[PDB]
Parts: C-alpha cells; structure tokens; sequence
DNA sequence: GTGATCGAAGTT
DNA sequence: AACTTCGATCAC
C-alpha cells in the first residue's frame, strides 16, 4: 500500500490504535521490522521506533521521552545514524548535537509496546500501541548506567495534531472509535 | 493434543512432511521452539532438532550426521545436556562418551531446513521437513574449525521404519500420499 | 546474499 | 518471571 520509505502517519490508522503482535504492526506498515526497535535507513533517516523497555535507564514522560540506541560501546552507524538523520541539526558523531527547530525535525512513528510497563508508566497494558509522531530535539553518546558501556541517547518530543491516547480527549476519541485490542484473525 | 514432553513421531505426521515457517513445525508440535534448534529438557532427554546449516563444519550422510551444540567455549548445559542424555551412555562433560547399545538410546525427532543446503546435500529445496527418527550414537567436546572455539559434537543415526525422502521408497511413499509444501492458511 | 535486530515459546 | 534459543523481515 505505502513505501517503505514513507515519512509520517500510516492513511487509515489513527492515534490509539493496537495490534498484539509485532508482526501485526509489521503488516501494517506502521513498523516493518519484525523484530528490530527501529526502522530507519543509515543514509536517510529513521521512519519508526518502539519502546519496549530494552533500557532501565530511559525515562517516559508521554510528550517527551528518551531513546536508546541499538558487551561494547555504542556507535552512530546504521538505525542509529538514520534516528539522527532526523533531527534539525548538523551531525555530529563525538558530542552529539542540539537541534535549533525541533519541529523542523523529521517526523518519526512512535510505537510504545507493554513490555515498556518496567520502565514507563504510558505504557499500555496490551499488545503494542501507536500513540503517534514524534520528532528528535537532539542526540548524545553517554555511559549507560545499566551495564557500564557508552550508548546513543535521543531526545523524543511529540508534535501531533492528533490527541494522546492517555489525555481526555484521546479517551474520547479511542472510545468513539471503539479501538480497542485486535488479535490476529482466528487466534486462539 | 501431545505433551511437550512427548518423546518419538507425531501422530498423524509422516516422514516427508513439509512447512514453510519454523511456527508451523511449533504449531505442529513437532518443534515447540520458535526459534532455538533444539527442544529438550536439561534434566530429561532432548525431544527434537533443527538441521539449517548453522555450522559450517557439520556433515550430513542421510542416515548419519553431525550437529553441534548451542565469541566462547560452549558447555554442557540446558539443551546440551539434554541431546547428551538421549545418548545410551554415562554423562562426561569431559570427554564425551560413546554409547554401547546406540539403538537404546532416547528418539529424536529431525527436522532439516532449506538453510541446510550450503553444507547439505540432502537438505530440501523449500522449507522444513520432517526427516523422522534419530539416535546419538556417541558425543564430544572439540574446538570448532569455523570459528576456534571449543563446541560439542553429536553423532545421530538414524532408527525408523519409515522410508527416507531421498530414497526411492520414500519418494514414493511421498508421492502416494501427495505430500507438497504447506503455506500458512492464506498466505500471498 | 550478507549483515542487523527492544520478538515469542519453552524451559527453568 | 528471568533466561536460553540454528527466524522473518527489511536495510546494505
């Protein structure tokens, strides 16, 4: 139906919508990977990105949050440069950088899955969630505090038009829409 | 329909059988594990195995193969442990043993991928097939001349009255019962 | 075809 | 519930 270079929101799948399995979301096109966390290209940018609580150290605020990149030090090569391809700023593979206009940024599809519950609070209860674009406000290598080796982090800011899936109105709007749980066709 | 712990063929499911995807040979109860290429238990006895080429110094003659054992030396352990108990033969983690009676010792289900084919002849063209009932004649510890690290080493041989796929007996058995690839139900 | 991967079942 | 594990897809 789409590229699987598409930038942006998937036609036809609002904010609060919920699939069981990966390989639903895969089919859906809204993350092609069956099981890597980010889709993205090295020489382009990054289309998607899940959290599922891979790292106890990042954190969760709903409107912004922290990302990890994927025994050694982390390097800013392939998803993990095209996550940084997205944001509005020039590269920087030493220090990181800080983007002047954040929504200028490219627009990245946030999946949050259950298994982020550990770690986040917006996590929902089942399956894996698309609570909707986010952009990058700005990406920096640090030591991880969980297991001692220097990881990529990046900086998640929401800009969407369409409400969260946590406030009032994305209740509402879940509720009028009647998105609730799908499970795979004829699943026991 | 069967216990994980079922020991010997399927009921149902004769030699030659063939599936597409390893969740079709789980959901057959032929292969619980998604993923890992050996199903047993490490205080039991190992029920079935993958054959898709994941070591380049593995050999297959049909009737006899290698198989080895899941960046450090492997040991003795979980599903290791397990294919080594099918053996009739005390358990060495040194040295390994041989079995007296090799016919005494614990059926394993076989199962050979397509992904068998760089360094199997008899691996099939598509999929996954059912190659039917083994037996580990003897096993032992030795340092892996792909990649320099200590790995164990299984000897399995096969014990079944029915006719194997690449014999002529097997190919008309197969023929008789029509048995093709299987895709998922509704597969594009 | 080679290289990479925040997934699900099973065992423990 | 944590750990072990010879798939499926898409990026290169």
């Amino acid at each position: 139906i789409v590229p699987s270079n598409h930038y942006g929101p998937i036609p036809g799948i609002p904010v609060g919508s919920t699939w069981r399995f990966r390989v639903q979301v895969s089919e859906a096109g809204v993350h092609r990977p069956h099981v890597g966390g980010i889709h993205g290209r090295s020489n382009d940018g990054a289309y998607s990105l899940v959290l599922a609580g891979g790292f106890a150290d990042e954190v969760d605020r709903g409107d912004e949050f922290t990302y990890t990149g994927s025994s050694a030090d982390q390097t800013l090569t392939n998803m993990n440069r095209a996550l940084a391809l997205n944001c509005d700023a020039p590269l920087d593979d030493k220090i990181g950088a800080e983007s002047r206009n954040w929504r200028a940024g490219k627009p990245v599809r946030v999946i949050r899955s259950f298994k982020g519950r550990k770690i986040s609070k917006y996590a929902p209860e089942e399956g894996n969630r698309y609570d909707g674009i986010y952009k990058v406000v700005k990406y920096w290598p640090e030591i991880s505090s969980s297991h001692g080796f220097l990881v990529w982090r990046y900086l998640l800011r929401r800009d969407d038009v369409e409400p969260a899936p946590w406030t009032s109105e994305g209740i509402e709007r879940s509720r009028r829409l009647c998105l609730r749980l799908q499970y795979p066709a004829g699943y026991p």
